């Protein structure tokens, strides 16, 4: 009983390898069909199973989940996508509807732990205030119903009421956009830059001076520019804005707060410098860069801020009272600023990676529904989803990229 | 690292095994000191370490956690208690403060994973509209700072703004209260009935007809009354109301929705009966009983509803799409009904047990290195049931020894 080689994004291929079945009842089934009609193969294997649960307003109606899924799970293909779409529970028209809509999460997390051959589950809630066409839902569904979401599993997405505008080209969604990526010389940051450039964006790649030639290498590979910077410095916002003005028209559309450090130590053995330095790089700097780049006009309307939280921030981790406080605080930034940024036309989100390959580890690779570690592209893809200019109805969200890792809160 | 023999509640014993250090800065350290002064040993080990974080309004201020805890952890006693008290992040007076208070949860859960010898952590949030005396905070701090909270670890408790009255005797907190406990013939339900009776309550023990014999025994052993019936039936609310009318002036103070069943099957193989039975017992019935008993005034002002969720309903489990959906549903009832019930002076909360002895892998995969005991789940429920926990509602607390599994 072993790990599937996971399907990942490749130019030119259809989003799903099988057909797309949209079932259930409520307000989303018909407009989603109309929207996905021309790029997806509507009803082969099922590449995708979508259930509209928005019509379920009492716990007695949860039966529809069973009635829809049980006959069709046999036909779900390799790396197939299961998504349940509900109404935001707090916004339901009754306490019965709230209970039912909330119950949907026990279902989708459980079904993630049953699906085979790299297939995944997700739960998406849509505001009851979205218009009937649900154009604000489309970027979320397109990311989920595709190879891009390869390592995102068992999670919950929250879409608001606003309408969206599709990008000129769904395969080039970040075309014309300027994106700043911190910690961009290596690892996940370098890959965010890559996936960003692939989607059409011009990247400002930031890292510390010691990451020298590595930062130039990334910058060259992605067709962007290298900016050598300590993000904790008093003058970081000024220097970032100066580079924007000198090389990118004074604006950025996107900021990815990817740079991060660990200094693991048990609390009983913790020193001031290890606490402070991790707090400075991981929490204080992304807060200062977000408030300062928005505040000086560098990032404005249509803007996107994505932070890197992590599983240790949600579940805790031994020797990481410093790091986990900062990753929990990243979630705080994301939740606290979302209402203010909305008022300025900016979204803010966070991606929380689990076990991702590449510079005990055995357990860490195995302990998830997908039976394997993730790849840096898997995290980059979740982050580009949020960066989309059609993702304006997504804000306040924290999405683990973890293979449905067992560990949590 | 070996598992510790966990200290559990026994009468006449001190709540903590060493002294109680209360530190930090904000609106809570002083009034909390004043409240716990006569019943605790304020400052031989530390039996408890409480840090007031409410003063922290910026991320730069989180260093106070370390400055408080780091020097004193050396002396934290066996089965010791660490609690950080913060201010509800949603209610913060600035986005900086929300961010800093939100961040406290990475801190308490990571520290849960470091603490040795049985000792546990908790985060408590207190509404910024609570009065300076913080009397609504007292039931939660007293549960946490005692042996009763033995298997609760790494969790997050949410206290509102309302004042509270202490019971006449903190050791008999449910004296003169009437409690309905479903699924009470055996197991966790029978133990809830016992702990309730220990705490001075009159228990109305409910279970099914086939359990009539076992239910009678339990009722006699706790000094309560048995009432067998099928909680799914059209007449359940009537039979219970009728029973209350007879024995307890038509009124119950507490309802515990403990009855629940599993019919495990992968969804690909799920049949109608296995889905429907599990939904009916575990979700439909508790809801209908709550709404019914509230609806006819059997549960009124001072009321307490407590539901059994479980870790399955939070994290999911293979072969439990039915049972998980019901247990997430119980969290749904908790959260959805809290606002309207609060207007009637009733709280509603849920406990979500982890691995409880009643196999090798789930026993050990928690910070406490051991499975729980049915008493540990009972205590959590009795904590919410308290007449002094009226400022505690809409909470979901796991009783899992800080099991690694989660969402």
């Amino acid at each position: 009983p072993q790990p599937e080689t996971l399907r990942r994004y490749r130019a030119g291929e259809p989003p799903l390898t099988g057909s797309l079945l949209i079932g259930g009842a409520g307000r989303v089934v018909e407009p989603l069909r109309a929207a996905l009609e021309k790029d997806y193969d509507l009803v082969d294997s099922f590449g995708g199973l979508v259930f509209d649960a928005t019509g379920i307003t009492e716990p007695a109606g949860l039966k529809g989940l069973h009635e829809f899924f049980t006959p069709v799970l046999r036909n779900l293909g390799r790396c197939g996508r299961v998504v349940v779409v509900g109404g935001t529970p707090e916004a339901a028209a009754s306490t019965n509807e709230r209970i039912a809509q909330r119950a949907l999460e026990g279902f989708t997390r459980s079904l993630g732990k049953e699906l085979r051959r790299g297939a995944t589950t997700a739960l998406v809630y849509l505001s009851p205030d979205a218009k009937p066409a649900a154009t604000g839902l489309e970027s979320t569904m397109r990311f989920l119903l595709s190879a891009k979401s390869a390592y995102v599993d068992g999670q919950v997405f929250s879409v608001g009421a606003d309408d969206s505008t599709p990008p000129a080209d769904w395969e080039k969604p970040l075309d014309g956009k300027v994106a700043i990526v911190t910690g961009a010389a290596r690892g996940i940051g370098a890959t965010i830059a890559e996936v960003f450039a692939r989607d059409g964006a011009h990247v400002v790649a930031i890292d510390v001076e010691s990451a020298a030639e590595n930062l130039a290498e990334t910058a060259s590979k992605v067709g962007g520019t290298a900016l050598w910077l300590d993000v904790t410095a008093d003058d970081a916002v000024d220097k970032i804005s100066e580079h924007l003005r000198d090389h990118h028209g004074g604006k950025a559309d996107i900021l990815v707060n990817n740079a991060g450090i660990t200094r693991d130590k048990l609390l009983a053995n913790m020193d001031d410098a290890r606490w402070d330095a991790v707090l400075a790089v991981n929490l204080l700097a992304p807060l200062r860069l977000t408030e300062g780049l928005v505040g000086n006009g560098s990032i404005g309307e249509g803007g996107r801020v994505i932070g890197l939280s992590s599983i240790a921030g949600i579940a805790g981790n031994r020797g990481q009272t410093n790091y986990a406080t900062t990753k929990a605080g990243m979630i705080g930034i994301t939740q606290a600023l979302a209402p203010g940024l909305a008022a300025k036309g900016i979204t803010i989100n966070a991606v929380a990676p689990g076990f991702i390959e590449t510079q005990t580890r055995e357990v860490g690779r195995r302990l998830n529904s997908l039976l394997q570690g993730g790849q840096p592209v898997d995290v980059a893809e979740a982050i580009a989803y949020f960066a989309s200019p059609a993702s304006n109805a997504v804000t306040g969200n924290v999405i683990r990229v973890c293979g449905q890792a067992m560990i949590g809160a």
